[PDB]
């Protein structure tokens, strides 16, 4: 069907070997992509030096900003083009595509270009002993080619999220999407190619991780830095990897989060944020909350509410009537999903709903779907409630105390994101300011400003970014001191 | 003089002592007790205890004013500071009473002020229902703070992690250099006495491999690993704590350049550069042991530094008019020495220097070396590309700007940088396009607390100073409220 | 029993004299020497010369080390603070010893600390002939303050312009109240004492029109004036200084609301809602002379915030369990009287109060009224639209969230409001549609110097406090560098 | 053409209209519609109105998109824009392309991502009770912003208040000069056609005193009052605006000083200051009307400056290679030819300049003026001191670096100076020196929209730019949150 190119020094190339893009909704062939090798990563890498010396050097911070939102005008131009991309790659409904995913996509551009252009540095006086003092100012330069490994949960948004800021720090980048999802990035390369950004600028490397471009990318001594988001143990070994070199790491790994329903939220509300916490992207999204505290007050009114929605929900066509929830990203992800299914039921679970996988009786059963699965009754130390699954599941569990749930809720080796669900003032802020997590939403789940520090404590992360904190981590901050 | 441990609002000895000795004479300091893996996890497990504590309950301006304290405890001891600083490592009084004692007072109490002073975002932002929501951010302790420091700078380093740390509420588990112990373990006593709560602040003595180093980058229980020293070593740290996806800021030193222009006040870069050339014997992470001079006065500064090199003192620390005193231990002397041999090997004149000097007292049973200029050497040299760590520089000519810049920003390195000029668009143009850290025009080593701080490439990663420290030694949370 | 002037380093008095009286039982505290325009021109001629003197010279660390001794010094001394501020004003000593001398010494630590750790912009930007440009912003002095305080809270506001002022370098003619000269005296000795230059600090005494204030707004060589009292006083301000076009910074008082929502903790909202009303007998810009009860829980609150105002203690600032002095001056007491009256004829029930306790002695000589609760009035009411500054408000049920938004809003002040509600989302809904400079919610007067400090319409110009007190009393100058 | 009021949505005509005059030629371009009070009224009213509308309710990310597609408006009509700027004023069609429409194009787009970007602060503290407080702060509109703008650079410095209000979700009404009312106008059609809802930015036309720009002034309606003009009227407006205590922002011109210090690149000084002293006909408030060069090369500075002065093309707008146009008006001719009068008569040596060219054409029945340049003259004569604005600059000798920046310093105004040198330390310690709001170093009026702009003493009151912008045109309010 489709060939998925690499990107490199302004051109798009084949490879000598090719893998399959199966769309996980019928498990069909949807492309052949081109996988990178180490002389072709190499390639890249040079390309990106050497565009750092080239136009691209020489762009002022406003031209820079200019062209970076001409990449976002591209994208916007050929949206539904990048809709069916994503929707082919991942089974996601149609409306989540054209709602969450390309939009952020295009924002991520907008906002990192917008920033650029605003953003400023200090300036600080000091006295010396010769009375005439000294001045020391910073600035932000470009730290060189960054490196961008991101994963298959939300594809573009994910992969925007890091090059945008890149490129708005006058970065060149070698990036390397997901082998489950490699469509919108391959037309995002397009985008760049016809918006007119100079040869090296940005590069796209298809392939997998150990032993491929991945893994190539890591090892290259000619990156400045390394962006990934993923599984946490591959953080882990990407920061084995780049420690030679001592290269600039930010990592974003996932989680084990948890919502927490207060006896004095509202209800319906709750259900209804929980349900979208638990369910969006078939779960497969870092901050979905998989672990629920409720108070015991409210709990049995709550998972038999969560439950008649969760049976609401249509599992089905990305672009079905209704549609509520796509398949799993791939067969292999379901294997891993499924056997914590059966590990649930093996550790003394209740399954309240779900625990399986749907019947379609048509092409969809060769496809990776899932069941959205709710369980009870299992221990705070349960593997299935201690280990990420990435699935569309949730373990509900009663708490009686306000200070009992906090730190049940800190008790995990995670800590990327919570939830609360309150309407009273105090316990909102008392609360939130006590969880052990990088991000915490009161009354909502996933709401975005670009703006904002976003990264995880423990296993899920090391260090932040967002607003001032891309503009940081994605450039070189020089102090120059003048004696005067 | 024995040295024991700190834990848990405790001193402690172990089963095991190394000798602390004297680099100016070779005689024997104290005894130091080495931690064992049961210790450090003692110390990390009363420092994660300790969070949950009064210390944990203390407000900001509390916090603070009690890290006053802390500082007005080593003001209180000052002579006592110095002594042991100058003990273990034989900088000469002078430098010890102007530059690492203050600036470790300087270190707790900037850090206290910039706690006190210090404040987060508020982000507002529309959302469907037209309600909108707010987002904040608030700063909170990262939790156990690992630091790790090196010989070079012993207190004013142990306490540029150790202040900030402190000063965003986080607790400690800190190891000085085996070389250079003493000081710190004074410090432990200044915390105790100033009523510092057990399990805040803990201190294990030790080495790296094998030994309480190793054990507290393999400790499960630290949130972060803030480390100066050796590039290697922050490479073998960063995997060590990598399966916990422990925070990481790294100073990791360099081959750090000075350049100095033709339209250089001449005098003055001579002057500059011995400093920066010598200081603390040249035991300095921001030392020039590489100096590039226009050709057009290339002679006469080369000249110009040799008379004032060989005018330099090199005896006691108390010694009248003494500049330098020796290096850290026999050990780096013999690193040194071996570089100054293999200067000779790769073809470099020596301009001055190249030897030990000969006291003919108990100072030659020290570790002493002479100050040294080398010219003649090419830059790709194992000499003008790897760190050596003592008073050494080599100085090579220049003719173009784009030259030398290229020339400087060819290292593996990236520190910082001294400029030499006397010209507004040139200074301005040319310290923009060093890929340093840290920039210096016409001066060296010159310190406002609030800036950012730290090396690109092998000589670092993250910044501390400032904000920086602020944000390293903190949890930065957001919390969004839907309306 | 004499305060006199200083000025230019010297304590001086004057050719006239005016009564400086207790009102707690009307008799005389000290005589004050009044400033004429000549002094007040060598008060300011002093000052502009102070700042080309060694102040100007100094480091802002050293400036601040400075600042933190003035602070010392009111420590040194706070029982004579004390014992000043309450026999100028008759506020209970346990408030004088809890809020208005630590405030003053909080004061300048806070903006010393501030000034320590401020810095400001750099900006890059390219050019046409591609070599760029560097912006950067500095913070220098303005100048000399000129100073206007009232007796509200004595030396708490005259402080809370002298420190800021004092932290940025500026010199400072500081002219407080006629009824309230004694704290800022004790100050000018503070001063003294600390070794401030003579001309940093001048203290004028004096009036307003024809006097010593209205002299200071009319001088040509001050650069700023800040003021806190009352709204047509500041229009008279930013008239006088016109001409010079003086930067100016208001705080002009206020017709404040206090909110409390039938979700609200009502035991929490009484206590609120009295000492909102009747701290400092009624006499803070910031007090809440109307309150909004919702119809569900209005009954309940009245009754209950009556039998509160009927428990406070009214007397002597050293009285066993005293919670209110009397009123600042006699004529003070004329102005809350006539509203008493007003209020009545304007078809007021009275709840409590509404006259002047009878204390048979010599509190009877004093200007004491009684707390002061009103119900039954409109919304267009003079006794609920106007400012009285008295130990009085008066208290409306509401239906509505949007009704009572209007209702708060519906004012010519906007200083501050207090919003009582337990609901999340109704707190930031509400708090952010209130029109005026400071919201508080379930609480009121919680101040963290950091924050901007200010109201709308007629309740200010300008912001202070943190970095806006930064901004303020300082120049902002731009340096533009083409590389 | 025909000059209309734009008021709630509607161009409307006035009882009393005037001539717009082109002053290359002094033919009527347009008749145009002066406001009257009842008009004035209308607008401020309708203002009021909108923010209530959907213009108050829209999205921070909407509204700067909105504001994004009124700059989209401007640009589709660029030459539109620049043939009203030019026939208004004289400026050269050049100028016009370069500088004064695209910087009206840059003010919406900048204030538009400014408002975007922006964001504001959180701080905690604790309280008594253990449970602390949060203060946050929120940017809000002020309310209606009246704007007063003056002819030099009319687009550029109406957009340069009219952007940031409309950015801040102010509403706007907006009184251009009677001078330069064309451009505006067309900005009051751009904004009909994007869609910007009835009553927010509205335009009214007239003079000052009895006019428009008094009765707005007056309009207790108004929540600020942004002006940019002559110091006497920001007295006045002062004064106006003080019995509603409105905020206000003024930028007033001054009497700017060039230094060319020996070590200056001569050429690049001589082009700098021709550029600085006769940029639009010398009719910018950033002019250089005084010049100060070092004895050492005063003659050949004098003389070189006299030769680019005198090839200086004075004539049409769209003349080949013209570099300046006419004064704005005969009536502004009169004065600058007054002041030509007066600096002969105060003893002025005539270096160049000091009358009118003869054209023989049309040009003679315009405002033209020829480039002038005197030397000779006393620090304190008339014509070194007060504002000419006109295409003028006395230069006089100087021996010694403090004495020159005394001499700069000795004025009533402080808004700009230009400082040319080659030293990198002088350009930072003199610049740092110079009392005025803003400093250029090797060029002049070169701007970062981001940065501070304003002056000192005479010259202004506030700054505007950047954050300075996003501060003066909200109200700042602080929440506190007692948790
Ligand atoms: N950046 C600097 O300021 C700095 C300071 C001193 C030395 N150095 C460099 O390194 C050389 C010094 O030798 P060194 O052994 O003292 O440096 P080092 O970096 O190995 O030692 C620094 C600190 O880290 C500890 N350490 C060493 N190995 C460790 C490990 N595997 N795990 C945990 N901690 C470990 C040491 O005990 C010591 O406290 C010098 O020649 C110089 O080039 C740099
Ligand atoms: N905002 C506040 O904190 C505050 C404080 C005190 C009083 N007030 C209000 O004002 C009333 C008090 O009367 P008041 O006379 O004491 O207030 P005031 O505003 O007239 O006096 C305040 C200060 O300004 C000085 N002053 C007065 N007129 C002046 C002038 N024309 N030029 C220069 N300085 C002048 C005074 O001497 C005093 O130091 C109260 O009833 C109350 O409503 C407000
Ligand atoms: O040996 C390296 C020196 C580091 C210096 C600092 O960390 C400092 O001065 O803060
Ligand atoms: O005539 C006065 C100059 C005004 C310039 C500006 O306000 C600007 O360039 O932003
Ligand atoms: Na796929
Ligand atoms: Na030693
Ligand atoms: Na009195
Ligand atoms: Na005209």
């Amino acid at each position: 069907p489709s060939q998925l190119l690499n990107y490199i020094d302004g051109n798009f190339v084949t490879s000598a070997s090719s893998f399959a893009n199966i769309n996980p909704v019928n498990g069909k062939l949807i492309s052949d992509v081109f996988e990178a090798d180490a002389k072709q990563v190499n390639e890249a890498v040079v390309a990106a030096q050497n565009a750092l010396k080239g136009p691209w050097g020489k762009l002022s911070v406003q031209d820079r900003a200019a062209l970076i939102h001409k990449i976002a005008d591209g994208i916007q131009a050929r949206f539904e083009e990048f809709v069916a991309a994503e929707v082919a790659d991942t089974g996601r409904p149609v409306h989540q595509a054209r709602t969450l995913d390309i939009p952020r996509a295009i924002a991520n551009f907008r906002t990192f270009a917008d920033l650029a252009k605003t953003s400023h540095t200090d300036l600080f006086e000091m006295s010396t002993s010769d009375g005439s003092g000294a001045l020391n100012y910073t600035v932000r330069k470009p730290l060189g080619v960054i490196g961008v490994i991101s994963p298959w949960a939300l594809p573009l948004l994910l992969f925007t999220w890091k090059v945008a800021p890149a490129l708005a720090c006058g970065n060149t980048v070698v990036a390397k999407p997901s082998e489950e999802s490699p469509s919108s990035a391959t037309l995002l390369a397009e985008v760049m190619h016809d918006a007119g950004v100079p040869p090296g600028v940005f590069n796209l490397i298809h392939g997998f991780g150990k032993d491929s471009a991945g893994e190539f990318l890591t090892q290259h001594p000619g990156i400045s830095a390394l962006t990934f988001t993923g599984e946490s143990k591959t953080g882990s070994t990407i920061m084995k990897a780049v420690a030679d070199g001592v290269k600039e790491v930010s990592f974003e790994l996932g989680g084990k989060n948890a919502a927490v329903v207060f006896a004095d939220a509202d209800l319906d509300a709750a259900i209804e944020g929980v349900l979208r916490s638990s369910f969006t992207n078939s779960g497969q999204v870092c901050l979905c909350s998989e672990r629920v505290y409720v108070h015991r007050s409210i709990f049995d009114e709550f998972v038999s509410g969560l439950k008649v929605e969760a049976e609401r929900l249509v599992v089905g066509y990305p672009d079905q009537d209704g549609v509520n929830m796509g398949p799993l990203i791939s067969h292999g992800h379901r294997d891993k999903v499924l056997s914590y299914y059966r590990l649930a039921v093996d550790e003394g679970a209740t399954v309240v709903t779900g625990g399986g996988v749907p019947k379609f009786n048509d092409e969809r059963d060769q496809g990776a779907y899932v069941q959205p699965t709710i369980w009870t009754g299992l221990s705070d130390k349960a593997r299935c409630v201690t280990e990420e699954i990435f699935g569309p599941v949730c373990h509900i569990s009663p708490f009686d105390d306000e200070d009992e749930v906090i730190n049940r809720v800190n008790d995990s080796n995670y800590g990327l994101a919570c939830a609360i669900w309150t309407t009273n003032l105090s316990r909102a802020h008392r609360v939130s300011r006590q969880i052990h997590v990088g991000l915490v939403w009161v009354n909502t789940w996933y709401l975005r400003d670009l703006r904002t520090p976003f990264g995880g404590v423990k296993l899920s992360g090391l260090g932040r970014e967002g607003g001032r904190f891309s503009m940081d981590f994605y450039s070189d901050i020089a102090n120059i001191c003048i004696k005067i």
